[PDB]
């Protein structure tokens, strides 16, 4: 319905995968990079949003990423999270960046 927005979500799901990428390399990662990460991801979440204003794909988009979110949040409480965590976030990160993938094929 809108194209730019479509890609204004995009180009900010890849952003939230390059950081996230570079943090899962290092063992700790600045305040700066962290919170870059979560901006970005605040960013994704709020211009999906605004698309919905296959639906079984979307649907399923969207309950994975409300669970990849929470996840994350629980995160922010931690100065340092284990790669047990991160396996965790990662893990359903993929199911979302897939699914969402998936879409395009359309
Ligand atoms: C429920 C709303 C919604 C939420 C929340 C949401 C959350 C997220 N998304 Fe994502 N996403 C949503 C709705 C969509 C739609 C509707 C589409 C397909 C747009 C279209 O016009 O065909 C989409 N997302 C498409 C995508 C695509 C593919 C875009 C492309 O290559 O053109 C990616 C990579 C993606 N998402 C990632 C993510 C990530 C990461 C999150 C984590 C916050
Ligand atoms: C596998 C790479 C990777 C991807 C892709 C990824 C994608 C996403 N993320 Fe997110 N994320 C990744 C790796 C991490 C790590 C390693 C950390 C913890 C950083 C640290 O130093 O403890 C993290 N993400 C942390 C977070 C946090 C908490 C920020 C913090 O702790 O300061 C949030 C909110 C979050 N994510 C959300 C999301 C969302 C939403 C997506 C989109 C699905």
């Amino acid at each position: 319905g809108s194209p730019e927005l479509r890609e204004k979500h995009r180009a900010l799901a890849e952003q939230v995968y390059a950081d996230g990428q570079e943090m899962l390399k290092n063992t700790s990662n600045s305040p700066e990079l962290r919170e870059k990460h979560r901006a970005l991801a605040e960013q994704v979440y709020a211009t999906g949003q605004e698309m919905l204003k296959s639906p079984e794909l979307r649907e399923k988009h969207r309950a994975l990423a409300e669970q990849v979110y929470a996840t994350g949040q629980e995160m922010l409480k931690n100065t340092s999270n284990s790669p047990e965590l991160r396996e965790k976030h990662r893990a359903l990160a993929e199911q979302v960046y897939a699914t969402g993938q998936e879409m395009l094929k359309n």
